This record gives structure tokens, sequence and C-alpha cells, in this order.
């Protein structure tokens, strides 16, 4: 219900990055869980703007995903969770990453 016991079920080494060829996008990466109740069907990735009660979760075949449709120069919290035949398990150590507005030259 509410209680929670941190376990290996969830992934590790959560490192959020940004595509140098895509704006308002966040590439969340992680590692496989040390162990799992059963065969891992997939990995869900939930994200929400530091200032917004709206979390968006999506399915990811690999150990990473690409969260597009985001605001540049804005703190975004990402979190991955290992899914099993049953359902979603513990949530990985949520991480924060500040987006950027293009990684090009500076002219004005």
């Amino acid at each position: 219900g509410s209680s929670g016991s941190s376990g290996p079920d969830a992934p590790r080494n959560l490192q959020l990055s940004l595509p140098r060829e895509a704006e308002g996008v966040i590439v969340g990466h992680w590692a496989p869980p040390i162990h799992t109740h059963g065969l891992i069907r997939e990995y869900i990735v939930e994200y929400s703007r530091s200032g917004s009660k709206m979390w968006a979760s999506q399915r990811a075949a690999s150990n990473f995903t690409e969260i597009k449709n985001l605001l540049v120069n804005t703190l975004y919290t990402v979190r991955v969770a290992a899914v099993t035949s049953r359902g979603i398990g513990n949530w990985s150590d949520s991480k924060s990453i500040t987006t950027i507005k293009g990684s090009g030259p500076s002219s004005g």
C-alpha cells in the first residue's frame, strides 16, 4: 500500500543525459537489477517537472529511454522501475537533471 522496502528489483546507476541533436529531450539511462522475482518484461520510466504534479510513464525495451517534449533549461526528475510478470516493483533512486537550450554556438 504505502510502505516500501528498497530492493535490487529496481535498476541502478541512474544517469540522465541530453541529446546533442535534440532539444527539450532527456535520455535516461540505468543498469539491470541484481535480481528479480521473475523474468523482466520491461522497464518503465517516470518523469515529472520539479514544478508539476504530472508524471509521465513509458515502456522501454532497453536499459534507457528518450523523454521528449520537455522544456529547456528546466530541472526534470526521472525514475526507472523494473517490471515483472506481476507488475511494477520498487522505484529506482529518482534523479534530477537540468535540461539545456541547444548545445551550439552563442551569438547575439
